[PDB]
């Protein structure tokens, strides 16, 4: 039976009943390609993977039998996809399993910035006593009324759309910028669209990222673009860490140009509050790439991924695949 | 000019331009009646107050000239209202200034329980390193998919309604219980209504409190009713601390019968994580009675309160009052 390897993990229990009579399944628990056994590189026909390992062209060439990579999850910036296709390797993803989880975590982050719940909780853990109204106003200082505020969405695909719909219900005015959609989706969903990133950032009280990370948007938020954002704007990122220059973000937080930021993703993951450019930044909320996570979403995407592998092996690449992203 | 006293605060700057030519304004910065100067008790014609001081009949009798109490805010459980009216004292509130602030903080709490953002942030502050997917699943364990879950709302007045509308947008199935509304409001807003508290608690995955605290609902949530809630249900309280028996809540958190609770209000305020029945309870998020707070809401309710005082003094009690709650 063909070999299929789980690259950056150990647990295969969900995939096993689907793949039993179809593939031999192995895991590598690998943080990098230098940690994969020679057998896998030599023999693996398929590969399952998350976001915690990167495949450059170098890495892909080390595989001598590999015909399919399936990401367990939606983002595939961590695979050099064009090179994979040149090397005759089909790459797929799982686009839909965690859309609402991610939108809900996004809304949770937005609300946490506006209503300061996480910071107020921290404050209480720290032993701050809040006895008088005056003290409530001070400890909660910066907490703001949402109705009439403008949420700017960068990228209006699955998550951005789920986010927009939720945001309307709190009285946000929602703008988006997405240079790759054909026109009319703004009408369909009753949103306002803007042509440029700069228009979005200029008009937005809270800016939230929901685009894939691609060759053209590394450090989309940087020293230049940060300077285009409203004074005292919020920033939210549950998309990809590489869309933001943490050095510019940090300075901006220190200087108060950005009032607060909520980040589930980071340039270098795992994230620590003790290492990197963000080390000392005030007004920062962070989560460990967990916006996607629910038990149902985890199970859902694992089973769909397993099936995609099965379809690869059992049928015809790339015809038998539902979610190949480099045909 | 008549004397008007701000009882449990110092700052009068917002009220002053409205009350200048109408009343002499004083403050008491009082946590209790035993802290108010004799002049105020003797002469005060009106009183402005928050939630941090209580007026029993005893306290109200100590006032010899007092004709109006205006709460700066909506909840008036902290004033013995019936006795005030007997003693010839008009009591008013400010019902509308912070409805959406409170609904938004409520949604923030709900989402924080389901998506664990606050706890995940804490975790990162504590130096937990979350490198692998397996580690993400463990640190985020308990994070759940919202669509199809049931939110049970107890009290469907202003805040409960704003909460319900927001919750629909995340795919919550919304039930409410409110024994004082006439029928049909459920149809108007497209919700499901249940007849008893027990029906609500039985069917609800997350239970959220939005009723006034009154003579009939002290410890609404207690040893008995806690036992009626779903196993692993969440509880949210931005209403009043006295609706919940923290002793039963605590045990329930320890035993895992309630999976998590988010509390902006508490039996004894200010709240400390080092004192009281909740001291050791796991899975607890808390905020220092700040759900109401935004700068606009604060200003809004202060100006409206001031005007109500002005209307009291300038015109006819109780006819000239917009928000007298004991006519
Ligand atoms: N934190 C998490 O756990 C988590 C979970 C799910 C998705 N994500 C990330 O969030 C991203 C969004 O997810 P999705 O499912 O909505 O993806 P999607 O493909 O459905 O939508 C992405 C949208 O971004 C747009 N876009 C691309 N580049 C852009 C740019 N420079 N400016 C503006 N718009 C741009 C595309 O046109 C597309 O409409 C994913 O790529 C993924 O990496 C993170
Ligand atoms: N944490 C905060 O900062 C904050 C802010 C605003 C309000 N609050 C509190 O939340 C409460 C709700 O605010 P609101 O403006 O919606 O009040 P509201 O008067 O508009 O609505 C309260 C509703 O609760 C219902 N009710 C009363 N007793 C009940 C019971 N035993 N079971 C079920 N329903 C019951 C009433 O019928 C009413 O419809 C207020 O009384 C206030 O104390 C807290
Ligand atoms: C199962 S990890 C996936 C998380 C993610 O960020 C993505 O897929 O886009
Ligand atoms: C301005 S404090 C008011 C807060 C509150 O809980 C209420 O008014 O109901």
């Amino acid at each position: 039976m063909p070999l299929v390897a789980l690259l950056d993990g150990r647990d295969c229990t969900v995939e096993m009943p689907i793949l039993k009579d179809v593939a031999t399944v192995a895991f590598c628990d690998a943080q990098s390609t230098q940690e994969i056994h020679e057998k896998v590189l030599n023999e693996a026909v398929g590969a399952l993977m998350y976001h915690t390992i990167t495949l450059t062209r170098e890495d892909l060439e080390k595989f001598k039998a590999l015909r399919i990579i399936v990401r367990i999850g939606s983002g595939f910036d961590n695979i050099d996809i064009k090179s994979a296709g040149d090397l005759g390797i089909a790459v797929c993803n799982v686009p839909a399993a965690s859309v609402e989880e991610t939108a809900d975590s996004t809304l949770c982050h937005i609300l946490n910035l506006y209503r300061r719940a996480t910071w107020l909780h921290q404050a209480l853990r720290e032993g701050t006593r809040v006895q008088s109204v005056e003290q409530i106003r001070e400890v909660a200082s910066g907490a703001a009324r949402i109705r009439g505020e403008t949420l700017g969405i960068i990228g209006l695909g699955r998550v951005g759309q789920a986010v927009a719909l939720r945001a309307k219900a709190f009285g946000f005015n929602v703008l988006f910028y997405d240079p790759y959609l054909s026109d009319g989706v703004e009408r369909a969903l009753g949103l306002q669209r803007v042509s440029t990133l700069q228009d979005l950032l200029f008009h937005s009280d809270c800016v939230t990222l929901h685009c894939g990370l691609n060759e053209h948007n590394h450090h989309l938020i940087n020293d230049f673009t940060v300077k285009q954002m409203r004074q005292g704007a919020f920033l939210v990122n549950t998309a990809r860490g590489g869309l933001v220059d943490e050095k510019a973000l940090a300075q901006a937080l220190k200087e108060g140009r950005i009032r607060g930021a909520a980040l589930d993703v980071h340039e270098s993951e795992p994230f620590s509050f003790s290492q990197g450019p963000l080390k000392d930044a005030p007004n920062l909320i962070c989560t460990p790439h967990a916006a996607w996570y629910s038990e149902q979403a985890s199970i859902e995407m694992r089973e769909e991924a397993a099936r995609e592998i099965r379809r690869a092996i059992t049928g015809r690449i790339p015809d038998s695949l539902k979610n190949c992203v480099n045909k």
